[PDB]
């Protein structure tokens, strides 16, 4: 499973269920080219959305949909969405997490990157 | 006054100095508009960006140069760079903060949202 | 399980592996009576650490020896270690994850609390 | 100027007014003196705490009382406070400002550390 995201709310003290999740690649003329998407699970987390052969080297985007997660909730969000920009596997294959930490008008990005 | 960019960094316990901002608005027409920018001041801070009076209404995206300030360093990060997209003065006029806190696997952004 | 740990290093983007935990519960007299320890695991995880019938309700802290893990990588942090401290389980047993995202100048603690 | 607490309301995207902060320092015999307290003022500055010659080399801890803060709001929140334990001025005088980041479940702390 190559790339993971978990979210979570530090308002509920809860996974983020229910979260919409879009993956792009930059294409050759610098444009966006959504490819995986998903929603999170009941533990806030999304599996599946690649696999080895498909994530090759090359930069990435997953927007994680925060506004329509907090509007859900009914409470006032700042950010239209959390996005993670980075170049994947740039000295091999690494199954990457990303753990996004969200909170109405903050959030946290990290990566957990592990060598299979 | 209106919009102000402060960066840290984590690792150190230090401003993020002379690291590059680039900010956008989004057009009409859904296209990205570049809208101003600049560099981080020995304090870590950006201002002087805009105006009241351009800083109208609308959705406006923060790209802050986040890999280059990390490279300078001689650390790969994961992230290409911290971008923070938001709408802007929906109810009136504000002042925005856009806090960045900078760490090479890891970056946290708040808005402090103030009403003149 | 009652309480989980669960630490992560965003410097190096990798669950922070043999990070010593100690959990104390706080005593009649209002001294922290030390009374669960582990390390984190190679998953960054430290599970084990008490039981349901145990963990009754009271006031908790957990230390995370922060300082020892930097140390142990070379680089300096400014924390003598994280704690976090809680009433735990006061409507009712839960499930506690804390979740502790490491730098050397910066930290966060977040509860994922989930009803079993 | 040599000790600054800066408390941020995740939630709302606004200063933490009115959140009492109490500063300790380890005697020789180990245990925690009382050092200096206040509460943040409108800007969720507090300033004042003490002064160069009074804060010499220490560990020092910082209390932040979160759980009243929340409280006042209706919220019952997570932590009991947001406690900050370092090492301070072992290699001569810096001036510290900590940072906390606050929602009902999650706290960031950020140290940020000048030579003036």
């Amino acid at each position: 499973c190559p790339l993971m995201v978990k979210v979570l709310d530090a308002v509920r003290g809860s996974p983020a269920i229910n979260v919409a999740v879009h993956v792009f690649r930059k294409a050759a003329d610098d444009t966006w080219e959504p490819f995986a998407s998903g929603k999170t699970s009941e533990s806030g987390e999304l599996h599946g959305l690649t696999t080895e052969e498909e994530f090759v080297e090359g930069i990435y985007k997953v927007e994680i949909d925060t506004k329509s997660y907090w509007k859900a909730l009914g409470i006032s969000p700042f950010h239209e969405h959390a996005e993670v920009v980075f170049t994947a596997n740039d000295s091999g294959p690494r199954r990457y997490t990303i753990v996004a930490l969200l909170s109405p008008y903050s959030y946290s990005t990290t990566a957990v990157v592990t060598n299979p």
